[PDB]
């Protein structure tokens, strides 16, 4: 409250490491679903369904641009990206597949860089 705070944990490296998360994700070879925007002019139905589409190179345009306030809003985009995969793929498809792997790959580096 007013004048009464918790210790101050140490946030400057956040955008760095960040970004080496989504190094790391980028590079993944089953990135391929997730690395540019669905093409709303080419894929019925993605428009209407997904009402908040998400991808890495938008995570990445956002991050060099300081659009992310916090490392919690970085990883909502990145968990966007997986929640909408989910949404309209089948999960026996290789997206959809995809998608999980790389859900799993995210969570333990955020897990090892920040817990």
């Amino acid at each position: 409250s007013m004048s009464v705070k918790k210790p101050k944990r140490d946030d400057s490296k956040d955008l760095a490491l960040c970004s080496m998360i989504l190094t790391e994700m980028e590079t993944h070879e089953d990135a391929w679903p997730f690395l540019l925007p669905v093409n709303l002019k080419l894929v019925p139905g993605y428009k209407k369904v997904i009402k908040k589409p998400m991808d890495f190179s938008t995570i990445r345009e956002k991050l060099s641009s300081g659009q992310y306030p916090n490392l919690e809003t970085f990883a909502l985009d990145v968990r966007l990206v997986f929640d909408n995969c989910e949404t309209f793929n089948e999960d026996d498809s290789d997206i959809g597949r995809a998608g999980h792997n790389m859900r799993k790959y995210f969570e333990k580096k955020w897990t090892d860089t920040f817990k």
